[PDB]
């Protein structure tokens, strides 16, 4: 830790002769999943604040209607629509129906 | 929420300062390596044949140090310090160190 | 190929003084997602085959309700439930109902 | 749908044997490493300094030949043949050769 260095090898001697040692490296928790896993649900009149960063992430529209700011462009969004967002795309989602938009959302690290 | 539905708990949500709520699913957790790969030295003392290998994982090899005869894939060659091979996946190998020395390998596989 | 190597190193001349070669391995077409994402739409009276595979999988079930049966153990499910199954538990579902169950899952291999 | 909406296609179902329908979302594509770390060699002649790296990939650095001094968050410490080391993400690190011989190095880099 303090200067790095691995364990010296535990070498296991296998039936051919051959010798086998495997580097014994830093242990640490993590999910089972390689990505992480939320739901956003945003209110009527609520628009989200302007999204940008390095993990890539996909919405699973559930439910409700909004207008998404993609880069500066604005399109509609409805329930049933999916939708990928590369790293560093900015997006922004402005509910203006009566009922929440409900979203799946999935990140990961590219 | 249990193992034996393998139901996830219900979500905790936050108040972000937008009016939007954001609730993150409590998946398991996990002890796993710092490393997406293991990390291996192979010695194969002069005269052994190493097991023939046919395995999942991708595979290099840094041969640092003697020399032996590589069989890929039923096909023979000779493999000495400072070469570098890649196996993909499944692919049969097997290693005959036909020399005096012993040859030196750092090993590195991973799950495709 | 037939053998195997890799192509010899072309080092590059730091500013420091230092050397340093990349070693070009073979490229190969991914998805952008270290996961896969689908739908399962269960018809009533549908019973899934039983399922058992290596990839983790998550299901969010999004509308109707259903009998899942996990390694053996039964229990209802419906829309708003989320599931994991590790690796190698056997999943089935028995979708009792008039109206489809309706499934977001993503697998993949730990 | 496209780029602009982010929008991805329609799913095609497919039925399966049980009556149920499955439909597996298109995402894009990419060419990547069949690995998923970088693999490098480094070479630090007689009397160089490498550059001091602050980097957000993990490292592991198996060192062949030669010695020098590791500078490692601003303790100093010998490394030589033999060694391996593991540099957590953004320890700072500087090798000084402070030998007559190149250092050989074997390096291993991948994002946490
Ligand atoms: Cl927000
Ligand atoms: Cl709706
Ligand atoms: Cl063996
Ligand atoms: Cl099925
Ligand atoms: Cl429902
Ligand atoms: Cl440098
Ligand atoms: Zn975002
Ligand atoms: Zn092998
Ligand atoms: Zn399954
Ligand atoms: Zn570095």
């Amino acid at each position: 830790s303090v200067n790095g260095r691995l364990p010296e090898l535990d070498f296991e001697n296998r039936p051919s002769g051959a010798k086998l040692g495997i580097f014994d490296l830093p242990k640490l928790e993590v999910s089972v999943a390689p990505f992480t896993l939320a739901h956003i649900r945003v209110p009527g009149g609520v628009t989200t604040a302007e999204d940008h960063h390095e993990v890539r992430e996909i919405w699973l529209v559930q439910s409700g209607s909004g207008i998404l700011t993609l880069d500066g462009v604005r399109s509609r969004v409805r329930a049933g629509d999916t939708l990928y967002y590369e790293s560093y795309r900015r997006h922004q989602l402005h509910n203006d129906g009566d009922s929440p938009v409900e979203i799946v959302s999935i990140w990961w690290r590219p």
